[PDB]
């Protein structure tokens, strides 16, 4: 038993809700709130850019000082690091970015990231600005994560799609 509340049930480990991934984190306190990161860690806009925003600029700060250590993410790839006031942990997650041309087929390797991990709350991967359709990463999500996942999914309209057209 999880305080994760209001979600609806997809499969054995797959749940969503309608819901600001910002507000969820800060209710729940998750062991794990995953970012749509670029693999610079640039939080600038969309979920990335609200998640930093909401820790006033700390996971910016923290993610400056892991590039400059480490050089940047792989597509694909992930990191673990502070989930500030949000969460415990962090894991930032680069999905690939279709307004950049990078390869879908990348958005598995994306998701099985989240393997690593028991429980985690997320986005949809490469969903929103990184130009990707959400159907299809929701139906990546659920093909490739076996562990529990609660996805908070922004917008109503495309939730009630996303449920609506789930197979
Ligand atoms: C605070 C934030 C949550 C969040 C999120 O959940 N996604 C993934 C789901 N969405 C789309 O694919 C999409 C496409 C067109 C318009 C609106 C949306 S959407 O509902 O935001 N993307 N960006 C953000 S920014």
């Amino acid at each position: 038993v999880n305080s994760f509340s209001g979600y609806l049930k997809l499969t054995d480990n797959v749940y969503i809700k309608n819901a600001d991934i910002v507000e969820e984190a800060k209710k729940v306190k998750p062991t794990v709130v995953v970012n749509a990161a670029n693999v610079y860690l640039k939080h600038g806009g969309g979920v990335a850019g609200a998640l930093n925003k909401a820790t006033n600029n700390a996971m910016q700060v923290e993610s400056d000082d892991y590039i400059a250590t480490n050089g940047p993410l792989k597509v694909g790839g992930s990191c673990v690091l502070s989930g500030h006031n949000l969460a415990k942990h962090c894991l930032h997650v680069v999905g690939p970015n279709v307004n950049k041309g990078e390869d879908i087929q990348l958005l598995k390797s994306a998701y099985e990231n989240f393997n690593q991990h028991e429980v985690l709350l997320a986005p949809l991967l490469s969903a929103g600005i990184f130009g990707a359709d959400p159907i299809h990463s929701l139906r990546v999500c659920v093909d490739t994560v076996r562990t529990n996942v609660y996805l908070a999914v922004f917008d109503k309209n495309l939730y009630d799609k996303l449920v609506s057209s789930f197979l």
